[PDB]
């Protein structure tokens, strides 16, 4: 897992898909690592999630063009939080097409954060010059608006923060969470992607379909331990 900046790390999953980790500070959670994917095809790139701010995003945007040689033309945020659209204003200054759950659009609009330009309400298949990018909203989880991005041709699933990493014992940040739904939503994820080769969570190490089960448990536990 190479470093490309003092705060930005990259790992390669396939010839077309990459995952990055950007280290940032958050009042109340300290030094914390946020993930996002980068998908390439015929010199064009789609960016899923952006570091929490415009600076880290820009660095990341140039590394892509400089190292992978690709114009970043597409953006899809997991949900309305800082570690998903934190640098969208930058992307906008540079004419990037934005796509998102319609509820993510409404939430950013009323809190005066940059707004993506096209919402979907159930699913959106976005084409990066040929290669499909399937976005689905299967119910609330970590956040009411959270989606997952599926890659039919790489069997790679970007789960976002509704999925926790294998070493996580804590449910963590449930301030906008929809705990009532979270458990029904995870089942829908496992049922829809039995064959996923790679699964990337919003924070932490990636892996296989077992992060879905690991998370279903951390949550069920929380529903009981507090009930
Ligand atoms: C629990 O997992 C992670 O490990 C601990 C040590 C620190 C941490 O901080 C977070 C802070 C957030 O702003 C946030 O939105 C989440 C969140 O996704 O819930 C996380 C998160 O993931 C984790
Ligand atoms: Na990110
Ligand atoms: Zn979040
Ligand atoms: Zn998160």
């Amino acid at each position: 897992s190479v470093k490309i900046s003092d705060d930005i790390s990259i790992t390669q999953l396939s010839d077309k898909v990459y995952t990055y980790v950007s280290l940032a500070e958050i009042e109340g959670w300290g030094m914390v690592p946020s993930n996002g994917m980068i998908v390439i095809n015929n010199h064009q790139a789609a960016l899923l999630d952006t570091p929490i701010n415009d600076a880290q995003t820009e660095m990341l945007v140039n590394w892509v063009t400089d190292s992978l040689h690709a114009k970043v033309t597409t953006f899809i945020p997991n949900h309305w939080h800082g570690d998903c659209i934190g640098g969208l204003g930058y992307l906008q200054r540079k004419g990037v097409q934005s796509y998102a759950n319609q509820m993510t659009i409404d939430l950013a609009k009323e809190k005066g954060l940059p707004v993506p330009e096209h919402g979907f309400t159930d699913s959106l298949t976005v084409s990066l010059d040929g290669m499909p990018l399937q976005c689905y909203y299967l119910g609330g989880g970590h956040a009411t608006d959270n989606i997952v991005v599926w890659l039919p041709t790489e069997n790679i699933l970007f789960g976002g923060c509704m999925l926790k990493d294998n070493q996580a014992t804590s449910i963590g940040n449930i301030s906008d969470a929809d705990v009532t739904a979270w458990p029904k939503t995870l089942d829908k994820v496992k049922a829809k992607f039995p064959s996923a080769r790679y699964v990337v969570p919003g924070h932490g190490d990636y892996g296989g379909t077992e992060l879905i089960e690991h998370t279903k448990q951390i949550v069920n536990q929380y529903i009981e331990s507090t009930s």
